[PDB]
Order: structure tokens, then C-alpha cells, then sequence
């Protein structure tokens, strides 16, 4: 599913991603916006061998479970798949613990890299808030 940016704001709120480890929507949007131009079903390979999953592109290194990277765990408990669902609920959960991981949004690579400390609430404009 390729979501709306105003209709992924929204599915992020109501999962509980607003304002989470303090991260407000924008940044939680546009981070989705660089990571899959907000399709649920992007995964990307790395050089690692390891993979990239869905909405916030969720690496099989530790995050989800995937079949193939050698290393890997599966800190999230979940298949790799689950990933890139319709419904964002287990990236989002998945997301969750990351963020949670003590360097912050910092693990999402385009995030640091294109949305941090730029105008973030750009990408929740106009959203039905």
C-alpha cells in the first residue's frame, strides 16, 4: 500500500507513534517519506546481505526475521514480511523498540541524514490534527 502523507500521520497516531521517545509525527512521516516513499512494500537489500522492510524499512541484521542473514536476530519477534503489510502495526511496533534502542532516530539512516533538524512538521501540514 503507497500511503497518503496525511493518511500515514494518521495510521501512525492511532499506533501510537506521535510524539513517541519524544518524535512528533513529522518526524515519524517524513522519515516513511525517504525510507519508502511511503509504500508499505519497499524492501532494499544492503551490501551486508541483509535486508531493509517496509513503511520505515526495518533491517533483518536485528529487527525481523527473514530466512537469509546469516548473522541476525529477530529483537522484534516477527517474519520480515510482517513488515510490508497494508496495516502498519507490527514496523510501527517494530519501530518502537528501535527508537528505543538508545540512539534514537539516528537508526534510521535517511532520517539523520534528510528529516533531522529540519522543518518536520512540514510533512503533517494540513492533516485533519
Amino acid at each position: 500500500k503507497v500511503f497518503g502523507r496525511c493518511e500515514l500521520a494518521a495510521a501512525m497516531k492511532r499506533h501510537g507513534l506521535d510524539n513517541y521517545r519524544g518524535y512528533s509525527l513529522g518526524n515519524w512521516v517524513c522519515a516513511a517519506k525517504f525510507e519508502s516513499n511511503f509504500n508499505t512494500q519497499a524492501t532494499n537489500r544492503n551490501t551486508d546481505g541483509s535486508t531493509d522492510y517496509g513503511i520505515l524499512q526495518i533491517n533483518s541484521r536485528w529487527w525481523c526475521n527473514d530466512g537469509r542473514t546469516p548473522g541476525s536476530r529477530n529483537l522484534c519477534n516477527i517474519p520480515c514480511s510482517a513488515l510490508l503489510s497494508s496495516d502498519i502495526t507490527a514496523s510501527v511496533n517494530c519501530a518502537k523498540k528501535i527508537v528505543s534502542d538508545g540512539n534514537g532516530m539516528n537508526a534510521w539512516v535517511a532520517w539523520r541524514n534528510r528529516c533531522k533538524g529540519t522543518d518536520v512538521q512540514a510533512w503533517i501540514r494540513g492533516c485533519r490534527l
